[PDB]
């Protein structure tokens, strides 16, 4: 029973491939895996990447275990001066540092290629093209809007729970939850998570701490929890109305400057406050469209944006405020 076999760049136990190499999907076989994962982790490594020749990487048959071989020897024996080279003068790659996102791209894309087995059990964007769509919308989104140590995230109807590896190991939140009421994709997502960590520690990068959870999000449970999270990441496009009125009113106990992004603004962009709708959800949030996916569209054939919601009370003072001046009540009650 042949395999081929590569060394983790900090030491942690090898990946092995048994041969003939497994195909995970239509686009997704472990020969490019390997190809990919190599060429990641030169980019880790300039010394590595110094050593293999890059455009070869290419020319190699991936049909023939002889070539791919060839390829993982080169790779191991190069990996394995690396290892004498940081034992002398040279400082050994720095530990427990947050992926660069190509880096995470590749390690998501792999998550995925060992857990998922069913891809049409599962449902803009299915999580089978994450890695060339959601996942840059995910890194967006994690651009624009910064997060700190003070911030919770959590993931409603977090799928294989994709978003929350993202954004785990992106940033510097306390904690990030995702919480799925499917058995299929709560499934998966349990392998999706013991594979983020094994392949994490492979390449030696860190990730914040995260939980994927089993549940139902429009529970008594989470409704406490919801009004305690600080960034809210809710995919809910194709939800009905029914659910998204529910999902205002959890959104409703949010603290002030808690933020939401979603796939369909739970609020007018240009909400404007008046005596008739004073108890929606627009008198407590602004919301803003942010930039789309630059070249992808959805199944819809239209590019993909996404809305931000921060709460934000002071539309709400202000309303008030106005509303005790004869002068701005005049002004206002002219319909
Ligand atoms: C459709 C979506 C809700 N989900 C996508 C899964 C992967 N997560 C994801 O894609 N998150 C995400 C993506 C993009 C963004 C932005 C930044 C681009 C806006 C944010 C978050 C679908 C999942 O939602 C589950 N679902 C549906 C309902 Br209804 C529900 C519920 N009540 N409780 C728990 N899970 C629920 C279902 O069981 C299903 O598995
Ligand atoms: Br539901
Ligand atoms: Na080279």
């Amino acid at each position: 029973k042949l395999e081929l076999r590569l060394k983790s760049p900090v030491g942690a136990e090898p990946a092995v491939y048994p041969w003939p190499l497994p195909v995970y999907d239509k686009h997704h076989d472990a020969a490019h895996e390997i190809i990919e994962t190599i060429r990641w982790v030169c980019e880790e490594i300039p010394d590595l990447k110094l050593a293999m020749e890059n455009y070869v990487l290419i020319d190699y048959d991936t049909k023939s275990f002889e070539s791919m071989q060839r390829l993982c020897d080169k790779y191991n024996r190069a990996i394995d001066s690396i290892h004498q080279l940081w034992k002398g003068t040279t400082q050994p790659m720095k530990l427990n540092t947050r992926p660069s996102t190509g880096l995470l791209r590749h390690i998501l894309q792999q998550v995925y290629n060992h857990s998922v087995t069913d891809p049409e059990k599962l449902n803009p964007f299915s999580p089978e093209v994450y890695g060339e769509t959601s996942f840059d919308l995910v890194a967006q989104m994690i651009d624009e809007i910064k997060m700190t140590d003070d911030d919770l995230f959590v993931d409603l109807g977090s799928g294989v729970g994709q978003v929350v590896l993202q954004v785990a190991a992106a940033t510097n939140c306390k904690h990030h939850y995702g919480v799925e009421k499917a058995d299929i994709p709560a499934k998966y997502a349990e392998t999706m998570d013991r594979e983020f960590r094994k392949w994490m520690k492979w390449y030696g990068k860190k990730h914040a701490e995260y939980t994927l959870e089993r549940g139902d999000f429009l529970s008594e449970e989470w409704r406490e929890r919801i009004a305690n999270t600080s960034v809210i990441f809710v995919n809910n496009f194709a939800f009905g109305p029914e659910v998204d009125h529910q999902l205002k009113e959890r959104f409703a106990n949010m603290k002030e400057g808690g933020r939401i992004v979603s796939s369909k603004p739970f609020a007018p962009l240009n909400f404007r406050i008046n005596s008739r709708n004073l108890s929606d959800i627009g008198t407590i949030m602004r919301v803003v469209e942010l930039s789309p996916l630059k070249g992808s569209v959805s199944w819809t054939g239209k590019p993909v944006s996404y809305y931000l919601h921060t709460i934000d009370r002071t539309i709400l003072e202000n309303y008030f405020s106005s509303l005790k001046n004869p002068k701005l009540r005049e002004e206002q009650e002219a319909a």
